[PDB]
C-alpha cells in the first residue's frame, strides 16, 4: 500500500531532488549521482542534494542501483505517487488524504479532501501489479520499473481525456478535476457499485438504461471495453412522491481500456460489453431480454449520425502518438487477458 507519513518530514530540496530523479530517468533508469547533483541545481549550487538523497533513499522514494559503469538512483513507485500527490497540493486540488485506500488489482483508490473540505477521489494507476501466494503485491518482471510507470502515466492521461470528452458530451461519469503522471483526481460519485445493488423491483427498466449507454457510447464513436457491474455505479433516489420507490441512476467509471468503433476488433468488445450486462442480469435478477441485440453492426451504422460528436479524438488532442497507444492498449489486453 502507500503511506504518506513521510509526506511532511521533507523539505524543499528533498523535493528538488526528488523531481531531479524523475527527470535525469526521462532518458535512463538509473540516474547517476552527478546528474542528480546537475539537474537539481538551484542556483546553483547544490549545496546539500547529498543530504536529501539519502533522506528520500531512507524513505524509499528512490533507491540505490549499483550496475558496471552506471552507478546512481531510480525513482521508486512510491517516489512517483509522492511527486504525484506533491502537484496536487501545489495546484491546490488535494489538501488532506484520507484513511480510507482502496487497493485493487489494477489501480488504488484514494479519498482526497480540499482545502474547502470537499471529498474527491484519487485514482492511481497500478500496471504491471502482481501478487504471489506461498505455496508453503509486486510488480512483473518483464518490463522495468520505468516503463510501468510509463505505462501506468499513459493510462490516467487516456483515462482523464475521455473522462473530459463525455463529461462534456452530458455523459453520466465523475467530474474530471485534475490529472498527473500516473494519477486523476476526479469528483466522489454519491453511489454504489451495481454488483452490491441490494435491491432492483424493475431490472427491465435499468437494462434498457445500461443498453441505451452502449448504444450512445458507440453512437459517439465509443466502446467501454470493460462494462460490467464493477464500473457501473448506481445512484439512488427516493421518489418525491412516495418514497417506496427507488429511481435507480447509473453512472460509469473506469476508462483507461476504452477503444474507438474503429477498433479492428470492435466488434468483439462491443459484443462482450453487451453480453457482461445480459449475463449479470440472468444470474443476479433472473432478468433476460426479449429484445435481440443489440448488434454491432447495428450500431456501427449510428457513428456518428445526427449531431454525435467522434468522442473517439478526445486522444489526439493530448500528444498521443499512434506508439503511446499501441503501448497501452498492449499492457492493457494483457492486464485484462490475465484476470
Ligand atoms: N468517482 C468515484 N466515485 C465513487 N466511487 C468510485 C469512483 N471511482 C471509483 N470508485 C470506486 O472504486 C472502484 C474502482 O474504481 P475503478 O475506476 O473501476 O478502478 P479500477 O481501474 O481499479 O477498476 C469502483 O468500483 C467504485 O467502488
Ligand atoms: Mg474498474
Amino acid at each position: 500500500k502507500l503511506d504518506t507519513r513521510a509526506m511532511r518530514h521533507l523539505t524543499a530540496e528533498d523535493w528538488r531532488v526528488l523531481t531531479a530523479v524523475e527527470m535525469g530517468s526521462k532518458n535512463h533508469e538509473i540516474v547517476p549521482t552527478p546528474l542528480i547533483e546537475k539537474i537539481a541545481r538551484l542556483r546553483g549550487g547544490s549545496s546539500g542534494v547529498h543530504k536529501s538523497i539519502a533522506t528520500l533513499a531512507k524513505a524509499g522514494l528512490i533507491a540505490r542501483m549499483k550496475e558496471a559503469k552506471y552507478d546512481g538512483y531510480r525513482l521508486t513507485y512510491g517516489g512517483l505517487d509522492y511527486l504525484a500527490l506533491h502537484t496536487h497540493a501545489a495546484r491546490k486540488d488535494v489538501y488532506s488524504v484520507g484513511s480510507r485506500i482502496g487497493v485493487g488489482k489494477e489501480s488504488d483508490i484514494m479519498i482526497v479532501a480540499d482545502e474547502k473540505g470537499k471529498q474527491k477521489v484519487l485514482k492511481i494507476h497500478r500496471l504491471g501489479r502482481i501478487s504471489f501466494r506461498t505455496v508453503k503485491r509486486d510488480y512483473l518482471r518483464n518490463r522495468s520499473t520505468g516503463s510501468w510507470m510509463y505505462l501506468s502515466r499513459l493510462a490516467a492521461i487516456k483515462e482523464f481525456a475521455f473522462m473530459k470528452a463525455l463529461y462534456e458530451e452530458g455523459f453520466p461519469v465523475p467530474e474530471p478535476i485534475a490529472q498527473s503522471r500516473h494519477t486523476i483526481v476526479m469528483s466522489l460519485v454519491d453511489a454504489l457499485p451495481m454488483r452490491q445493488v441490494s435491491s432492483v423491483p424493475d431490472p427491465a427498466s435499468l437494462y434498457a438504461d445500461l443498453i441505451a449507454l452502449i448504444l450512445r457510447l458507440a453512437k459517439h464513436g465509443l466502446i467501454h471495453g470493460d462494462f460490467n457491474e464493477f464500473n457501473i455505479l448506481i445512484r439512488e433516489e427516493k421518489d418525491a412522491e412516495d418514497p417506496s420507490s427507488i429511481t435507480l441512476t447509473p453512472i460509469i467509471i473506469d476508462f483507461p481500456q476504452m477503444v474507438s468503433m474503429d477498433h479492428p476488433n470492435a466488434e468483439m468488445y462491443f459484443d462482450r460489453d453487451v453480453q457482461c450486462i445480459k449475463r449479470f442480469f440472468e444470474r443476479r435478477f433472473h432478468f433476460v431480454s426479449t429484445t435481440p441485440g443489440p448488434f454491432y453492426k447495428d450500431a456501427k451504422k449510428t457513428v456518428g449520425k445526427d449531431g454525435a460528436k467522434r468522442l473517439d479524438a478526445a486522444l489526439e488532442a493530448s500528444g498521443f502518438t499512434k506508439k503511446m497507444a499501441k503501448d497501452l492498449e498492449a499492457a492493457i489486453r494483457e492486464q485484462q487477458e490475465s484476470r
